[PDB]
């Protein structure tokens, strides 16, 4: 299990959280909810999970996300989407993420790279 | 370090390989061999490697991007971008790949995670 990843972009829409794919555009009315265990029964090592909802923003993690999916898999789960800044990783950790995905910030400052790697491993 | 996943999408600008922010739009003007060096070095996890040429597509992971990575770093590198079949995971794995990221292709084809899994963990 440990060779897949599996990606999962999704974002509110009436209340629910969604699944949405290619590149956070299509709405595959399938719930978050129902796909993170599938992934999980089907194998997956890992979950990178996205917030369309806060990606590109610098805003922090989406973690009314992260709690939402916490209890429902057992797999490390991946922040992705929003972080601005060093208060934000924390965060993201507090409400269950195993690691955190850094990318433009990253580029942008790459120092925090060695500040979240101190800290947190 | 293990709390770290540095994703870097790239992609191909005049012969170099280039490292791009703002989901894929920004030219930063860092080659990618550089990037990936300085990440390994500052403490980051895993890599997530995403090939601006290939994602989208269903032609495959960017096997020669996978190939001109593998050499300059030790950390497991995750592919992402491009898959679109079975063939194309072992292909990944054969480049020096540790993992493989899917995404729309797993939601239109489950199995595929199911597949990965009973085949290469």
């Amino acid at each position: 299990s440990q060779a897949v990843v599996v990606a999962i972009d999704a974002k509110r829409v009436d209340g629910e959280f969604m699944v949405f794919t290619y590149s956070g555009k299509k709405n595959t009315g399938i719930l978050l909810r129902d796909w993170v265990v599938e992934v999980e029964k089907r194998g997956a090592g890992e979950i990178l999970l996205t917030s369309i909802d806060r990606d590109g923003t610098k805003s922090g993690y989406d973690t009314e996300m992260i709690r939402f999916v916490r209890p429902l898999t057992t797999l490390p789960i991946i922040a992705s989407g929003g972080a601005g800044k060093m208060e934000h990783f924390l965060e993201a950790f507090l409400r269950g993420a195993d690691k955190v995905s850094i990318n433009t910030a990253a580029v942008e400052n790459p120092s925090l790279i060695t500040q979240i790697a101190q800290t947190f491993g």
